[PDB]
């Protein structure tokens, strides 16, 4: 027992990180098969970032201008192309440590692990969620662009995120591995504001189920509610509206705890209205929203879902 | 910027995890060079765990009774010995993925990463601290015994923890890799109670420095204090006493923030006396104590310490 924010083991992704240098800009790439993926802003000088025209900047770049280093080995670049906001560098050597993998574009509320990297070298791993405003709240310093986010199912790495930049408010924006930004952001050094960071209700519910399973039960109340009554409350507190799709994926936790989803919603409603009164749940004094229902069911062995 | 609870990349340790079966008990081992390390309770039946005599139980075990599996490959056991509460199984094959490594026994307050594993297969990674009562607050389900905790310095893995059991209160106990328990615990299925779980003051201070660096400054107050005045307050709130050794390792953060260590102590004292008044620090509504000063300096690039 116990319940922790837990990342995926990172070794499968570690073996894919490389350093990419163009001119005087160095960042991280992702080497899969014979392609290296990286943010296209590798081609920009810091001054170019103010108002880049990427197509124009790319005219002055050849294969031999992209330096790709995998530990000590230099990789030979034999082609390059731009796909949305990523560059794809064709190299002459397939990565021997390529894992089984897919590229997936996740929805807001979904969680994933980030392998923060500098100069192609992995430094740390942590779990993130895609916020409803399409930012993530990461930890990223100079040189971490091109660090990736992923999920693992058995032996298959699903890559869902590549880090591109930090907003003025200190939250993070990036792309899928086809180079499409999450949210409205662009790869330009011009101030860009995030929308409302609402709480991922379905995740808070999952985590409340996790707390019950671990014996944190003080917050369980005597009430139930309806989806509409609950949503009236959610909206007030900047919680995402709960739908029947959300209710459906909470089914295994309801069954384990014997606590009906709507009963748990009524407990959550009272927490929102009364606060926690200085108490904790799973060692937190706030309601945690970066565990999905699927995440919980992975750390609560006695939840039946498969 | 941003600040996250971040584990070490786990790939170096992933390549060392094996499954160890003895009779009908299966758990995890750590394969380094030609030795596999695992909890000695692998030899016990569930009934044996009530009151095991390990020396006596071991008389009835031979090399061929320990099944060691590395993925599909079965490893041949050519010797075994008990060292404190661990078994060392000599195998005929050195692990080809052995990293540079050391065994270290950590102090209370030190942090490390756990690679939670089942059947020799890594499932998740998270950061832990050794609590002042010599427990950890982990996430461990059936079959996770022999999962390890570690730190990485550049290319060298320092192993500091091996998981052995869960106390009745749902917290975790284990050994160093020489098989000595942290704290007073024993590998027997008899109820064992933990002492006071005090807060690691020096870590809370480090994390307050991390918050300042990231622009969370609301809690900075107008006061300073002394080590004795502060410690009078610490004791009341079940905080570890702060020493000049602690003050010394906070030196780089004081220098960066220009906030004297004692000034930060005075801010902490006011948080203890007044609470957080519904505010957050680094997205927490409580004072976080599982980041060391060394941990902070790794995610706050503009802290000068080397
Ligand atoms: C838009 C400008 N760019 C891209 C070069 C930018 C802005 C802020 C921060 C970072 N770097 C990280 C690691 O987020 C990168
Ligand atoms: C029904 C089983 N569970 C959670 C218990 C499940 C199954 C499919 C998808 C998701 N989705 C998320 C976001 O967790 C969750
Ligand atoms: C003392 C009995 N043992 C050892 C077999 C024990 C007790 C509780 C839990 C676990 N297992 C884990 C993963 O902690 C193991
Ligand atoms: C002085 C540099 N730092 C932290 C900034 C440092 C150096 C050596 C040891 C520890 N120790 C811990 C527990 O963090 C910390």
């Amino acid at each position: 027992s116990g319940f922790r924010k837990m990342a995926f083991p990172s070794g499968k992704v570690e073996g894919c990180m490389v350093q990419v240098t163009c001119g005087t800009t160095t960042l991280n790439g992702l080497w899969l098969d014979d392609v290296v993926y990286c943010p296209r802003h590798v081609i920009c000088t810091s001054e170019d970032m103010l108002n880049p025209n990427y197509e124009d900047l790319l005219i002055r770049k050849s294969n031999h201008n992209f330096l790709v280093q995998a530990g000590n080995v230099q990789l030979r670049v034999i082609g390059h192309s731009m796909q949305n906001c990523v560059l794809k560098l064709k190299v002459d050597t397939a990565n021997p440590k390529t894992p089984k993998y897919k590229f997936v574009r996740i929805q807001p509320g979904q969680t994933f692990s980030v392998l923060a990297c500098y100069n192609g070298s992995p430094s740390g791993v942590y779990q993130c969620a895609m916020r409803p405003n399409f930012t993530i709240k990461g930890s990223f310093l100079n040189g971490s662009c091109g660090s990736v986010g992923f999920n693992i199912d058995y032996d298959c790495v699903s890559f869902c995120y590549m880090h591109h930049m930090e907003l003025p408010t200190g939250v993070h924006a990036g792309t899928d591995l086809e180079g499409n930004f999450y949210g409205p952001f662009v790869d330009r050094q011009t101030a860009q504001a995030a929308g409302t960071d609402t709480t991922i209700t379905v995740n808070v519910l999952a985590w409340l189920y996790a707390a019950v399973i671990n014996g944190d039960r003080w917050f369980l109340n005597r009430f139930t509610t309806t989806l509409n009554d609950f949503n009236l409350v959610a909206m007030k507190y900047n919680y995402e509206p709960l739908t029947q799709d959300h209710v459906d994926i909470l089914g295994p936790l309801s069954a384990q705890t014997g606590i009906a989803v709507l009963d748990m919603c009524a407990s959550l409603k009272e927490l929102l209205q009364n606060g926690m009164n200085g108490r904790t749940i799973l060692g937190s004094a706030l309601l945690e929203d970066e565990f999905t229902p699927f995440d919980v069911v992975r750390q609560c062995s006695g939840v039946t879902f498969q």
